[PDB]
């Protein structure tokens, strides 16, 4: 079904952000795992798989609207070197993506592409959950201390 | 069956206390939950459903005694900002209420409303348990330390 | 994540509404239960837990948006003395509440707080169903008569 | 297998009636359920489904006989405003059809379409059961009074 | 609950379209099955049912909104003579109604009937799925040839 | 019980028809089976066991009516050499028999042998089904092509 | 454990190749599925999930050898517009990656990094299966024909 050209661009924009979140979280995930931070690793891993599913939904939607998904452009990944940093990189990421999503949702409303809007709304709801977990981890670190926090993430 | 007017005034009195407890603990529960303090949040949550059961019992008792339950008044809520403060507020709350319960059990005895006395006695035994747990946490905080005590409340 | 101050203000207001419903429906529930009107008390009981869930969702959303939930203020409960009056009071409360829900959804739209909009929409759809049942009963009372209606509610 | 032009003409006619029954009963079913008359609702709902299986039987027989089903035209639709009237309108229709079926069975006999006859015969027996139930409901209203009948159709 | 006259007017309009879908899909389904194309028949049969659930949702909304469902008027019916055309007539219908759903959701939003909106919203997502399947069948006919496509729809 | 002499002559008549069908379909079945046309062979096989059941019914009916079943005469067998021919032969066979069945049902009616009429009516309804399937295959052959139609009959 | 700088450069290179395939196979996969070619889509999907696992194995190896996995560089994706081209694009990828794996294995052998060589041999064996499958589908297309091949890929 022929979709809106500008709507397809927003979708590709959102898709671009997702592909980045995918590699960054996967790498981070395997890093925690490599440090012996199993709990932290398993959670970062799922965050990765979620982003993969977001990418999947977007791709399918774009194909349905008769557009061309763009998996060719990979933006700058924000890799960290230590836990507190990695958390803050994922946070910067998730945040930087909110303006694009709300701008995409707002555009779909304006052109009557309500299904795409519901799609982006779901993903959005999911992005706010990640942002929440992340903030919580950072607060937890300041509350119980890096040593205790990292001990809690082993196994 | 028409009950003693003063006994019902007492019941409504204690009822207002519980209603406060309900709100205070539910907010504290969602706050812990929100800070990622799983354990604390779960306990405070139950303490809350507990107070609801207490309120429920009094309501029924009042209704039976042919009085009018007062779910209209809600006293000051002692909301803490950080864990130790929140625990102290709940303890202070559970203690300011005991005198009233005892003054009520004492009264039922004086006018022979033995059944209402058994109701309060039960609510009472629970209250000394809510207080027991609370006092325990406060002492743990001083024995293992806040950071350690918080850490252990995470999962 | 810091949310819109006006959105949180809206949310907090709706929270007060729910808290009112909880108490009103709970009293009505125990009253029906107290008159031997099992069916009615059972339903009213559920309508009450429903409102408790609503309140819980708003609280959590408010906390996430980093605001202070208000379990403190409690509005005027509309208590009835007889079945028909009790149904009216509840319908009245559920209706004098919609304008606020809609004014809030509309607001979230204006500031792009789409996730809060979804929260409100859900409880909104639930509210129209509470209103449906209520109206359904009121009309029923006039179709089969009060005596028959009450009889039906006993068992 | 080419069948008699006139036999198919009857089949087509019978079919229009079913399509009418379908919509009419479907509307009464939702109306009943909208008023809170579960018992009446479910029955009208199933009767609606019954009429759907009837139409389905005809469409197939017609297609097989190499004719063109006319799902296009829909005749008058006796919609009622109250139970009593809705029950009567459903009985008028359920009767205004009998002749057609009876008339169609006689026709099939005269031209040797025995298979079409037995098929109609079946819808015919079923229709006499839609009528028995309807006439019974109306009589019941007399024997126990409207408000009583309704009270029975609630749950 | 009294709803907006214009919103109920849209709902009523949307409802007519579904009733058409129901009949057109049901006829095609029997035709397919009559020719021996089981797969095609089974799918049209399901799409026929889907449309019935759509119409049922509207009817309830309309009744709840205190309007009068119009099961009476039935729009024209795009009947096809062969698969290729039958598939096209069904795609046209699904597209000649998509705008209405879009036009209705926009209306509900402008007058605050958020509940009706989410209801149309769903039928809408579903209809984009009916359309995706139809477009796919047509494209498949191209890529593999009518004879192969039909051969694959047999068993 | 002594039956009508003409009714029995009819029964024996139709009986001879079935016996032919039995042989024709069994040979056609083993021929398909032999050509590796699994599906066709299986269907033709059942159509054959069917005709056996028909013959069985008539035999019993004749025996009851106190007549002598004639399994002695066997008419011309229409054996095809290739698929389409075989289908046409079976169709031609199933059609030359219908007039006789109808002429027999008609006769039973005239002499009041209603039970024998029900027997024929059933055999009749099956016959229009054997014809339905056969006509379907012939049309499929012309829609997807012989090679394609044969291919699909292999497994 | 510190690994050989060049072994790591090789590992990073293979990783880059895997990362390309992931996206190419995932886009091709959703494309087949968007066209209704379920068989093909499901296969490409799995081959894509395979590359993901491959990349995962390398990421881990690299982290263990204390190097920095590079998920930032993304080579040129070869995306086709129709099945045959898409199959040829993936085959080209696999082939263009074979030299690099063999080069890497050979280097690990020259510096005593046997565990890294073992890992690579495994991925190598997996890559020859993808190739065998791709070459086979292309041959299958020549033996039976695009129309038939595509039909076979439908379900
Ligand atoms: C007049 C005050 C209230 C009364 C009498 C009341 C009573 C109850 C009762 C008896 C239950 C059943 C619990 C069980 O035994 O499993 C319940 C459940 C619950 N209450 Fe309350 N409640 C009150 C206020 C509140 C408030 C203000 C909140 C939130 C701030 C709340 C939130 C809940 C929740 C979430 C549940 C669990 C519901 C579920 O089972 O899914 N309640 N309440
Ligand atoms: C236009 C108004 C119609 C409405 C509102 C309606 C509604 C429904 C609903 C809600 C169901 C049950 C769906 C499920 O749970 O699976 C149903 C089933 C069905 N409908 Fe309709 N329908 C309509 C018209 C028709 C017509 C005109 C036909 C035939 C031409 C038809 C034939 C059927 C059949 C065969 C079933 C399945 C029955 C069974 O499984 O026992 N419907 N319909
Ligand atoms: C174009 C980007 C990618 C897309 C669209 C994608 C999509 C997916 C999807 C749909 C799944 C299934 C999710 C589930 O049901 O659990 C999956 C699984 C997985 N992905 Fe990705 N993925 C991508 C990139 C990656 C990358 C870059 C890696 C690793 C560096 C990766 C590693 C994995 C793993 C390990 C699994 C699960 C494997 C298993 O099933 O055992 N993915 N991916
Ligand atoms: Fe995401
Ligand atoms: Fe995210
Ligand atoms: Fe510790
Ligand atoms: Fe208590
Ligand atoms: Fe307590
Ligand atoms: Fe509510
Ligand atoms: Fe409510
Ligand atoms: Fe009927
Ligand atoms: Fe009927
Ligand atoms: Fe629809
Ligand atoms: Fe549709
Ligand atoms: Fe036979
Ligand atoms: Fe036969
Ligand atoms: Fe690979
Ligand atoms: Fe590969
Ligand atoms: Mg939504
Ligand atoms: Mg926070
Ligand atoms: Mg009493
Ligand atoms: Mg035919
Ligand atoms: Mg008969
Ligand atoms: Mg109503
Ligand atoms: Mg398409
Ligand atoms: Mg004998
Ligand atoms: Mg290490």
């Amino acid at each position: 079904m022929k979709g809106d050209k500008i709507v397809i661009q927003h979708l590709n924009k959102i898709l671009g952000n997702e592909l980045i979140a995918i590699n960054q979280y996967f790498l981070h995930a395997r890093m925690y795992e490599d440090w012996g931070l199993e709990k932290l690793g398993k959670h970062e891993y799922h965050e990765s798989i979620d982003e993969m599913k977001h990418a999947d939904k977007l791709i399918k939607r774009i194909l349905f609207l008769e557009g061309l998904p763009n998996l060719q452009e990979l933006g700058k990944l924000l890799i960290g070197e230590h836990t507190k940093e990695m958390l803050e990189c994922d946070l910067k990421l998730e945040q930087a993506g909110l303006p694009d999503l709300k701008a995409a949702i707002a555009y779909c409303e304006s052109v009557g592409d309500y299904a795409s809007r519901e799609l982006l709304e779901d993903i959005l709801e999911s992005e706010e959950d990640h942002i929440d977990w992340l903030e919580t981890q950072l607060d937890l670190i300041d509350k119980i201390g890096l040593e205790n926090y990292l001990q809690s993430q082993m196994d």
